């Protein structure tokens, strides 16, 4: 679609955040989009990069990268710098004649285990299986 | 945590849907976890294959891939074969120093991108952005 | 015992079967007796081989291996041709002072797993444990 | 399924036994879960060993592989504690091709399953007359 | 058992502590279970690694280790870095035969020597015998 | 401190025993000190064998080293003297940097002292039922 302020909902371990990301136009040299959060130092954003590459590999991958840096302020300088850099990818696949219903599975899909209690056990505290 | 039936509930372009992964061993040539549908044909299995990859890189690899085949029974055979295979894949990433909210807060971003307007739209019909 | 048709009688998913297993002999070269059902195309046909060797390892090895392949008739030809070999194989074992009592409680035992909401969870849908 | 206490009924030659089963968890470095009788001493337990080994790159085919194993001890020795005499093993190790479906495979369980309790088998077990 | 939140407490020189370990599941690759603090920087986590090695060796080896790091944090940056390593290990051993009331006599007398004043005059002050 | 009959009191699965422990001297060629129950047959006592090495030119870490040791006397057996059938080792070997402060020890201590009281050990010792 288009692109438009996602205001993603009830975020975080406890359930209750909020995290706006302003559309930042698409990189045209490869397709990629890119999100953003209002956070106006614009190397301390979490990013959010969607993008589709149509077959040239003849399967459609749709590629979620979001990316949180982290601000570690305090001791010695005055602009805080980028520490930790908490990526996490998302590289679905889809044959060319992949229906409709498909692609909605695997979205909800890997949207619902994200939320199942194996793994907010498997990435909130990396226990394996 | 341990791995259980995974009841994954609501799914699906309509939210109407159910899911269920019986546990499948952890292979322990590479700590991969997995689980599967109860189909019982294990070529045509929804998997799902969870694990941790701690430091050897200095960063924890949480990494969740899904994956749904589609049966084709119809015309000139009896067992259904596989068609198509349509991937997904979760590839998150995390420093040593990966406080528990800075995860907690990739697990839930993704999460929800993946349910937001921008997604199901480039997802479910593969319109970029 | 005297081979002789054995009427394997309430077998399968529902309980509810017959397999009739005509003698066909033993097999002189390694004393592997067999079994085979009524139906009469024979490289089709629902096989069982039991055997007993006696000492020569010091150790009885009742070695009773199944075997059940499947038709797939519909093909482009005209006979039907064997698609799976869906193979069992059961390999007791006993030391030579084995009591009479220490075997048919490991047979019973075996022959009570297999029936057991532990194994048909096990092999009816290949959930591991 | 879960490990759980697995009461296997009417065992024995004579059919009036019980057995029961107390989980003991899945060694993880070959995925074989274990099962093993409340005798309390850990070198004398009837222990029952279920596996299934996913398709891997050496065959393509599933190998659900019971193990169950029964020792005897005999006490009266010149010692105290009970040894270790005979191992009466028994292997069982299935097979299943990709496409096995859901009755392909649990019509090779029951008759495996009726077979053990056929008057072929339990003559062949129970007094190790081989067939003739 | 099942792993579960130990709460050890009454702990430190003192005996006024408490210390929680979440589960940090089975390692396949040699099952060694793990503990950790819900220290939410895990390379500043205490370490607990319970494991039972069974007989491959004909003796069971029920192994803890148990891991204690500092966090020097006043240093010139600001992530806290690990400067002393305060590891401990406990290796049991146990014949094939071991019955069981010979194991939880060496659980308890192990269990009581490290509260007795013989070690806590040879471990807190490192005084020999 | 000196070696003194430690007398370790409620031990044992069901927490109501006695062990004490005469001291054995220092073994001078390892520093590695000894005590002993009073059973008075002196291959069948439950020895336990404390020692602290202090940095050396192969590591610079104290290694408090506390090893225990039980056998078990199988009398009945065709001869008087019991003999020594098994041997119930158990090891505990700390490390501790030389700038190891007086609470970071005494936090290693008490801590692998109360694991072996919490309910995930006397499941993983007293049935060998690893974690799971």
């Amino acid at each position: 679609a288009k692109l438009e302020t996602v205001t993603l909902g009830n975020i975080g371990k406890d359930g209750k955040q909020t995290l706006v990301l302003n559309p930042r136009g698409v990189n045209p040299t490869n397709g990629v989009a890119s999100l953003s959060q209002a956070g106006a130092v614009p190397a301390l954003e979490k990013r959010v990069t969607v993008s589709v590459s149509q077959p040239s590999r003849k399967n459609y991958k749709v590629q979620v990268k979001i990316q949180n840096p982290t601000a570690c302020t305090a001791n010695g300088s005055c602009d805080p710098s980028v520490t930790r850099q908490a990526y996490a990818d998302v590289t679905f696949s889809f044959t060319q004649y992949s229906t409709d219903e498909e692609r909605a599975f695997v979205r909800t899909e890997l949207a619902a285990l994200l939320a199942s209690p194996l793994l907010i056990d498997a990435i909130d505290q990396l226990n394996p299986a």
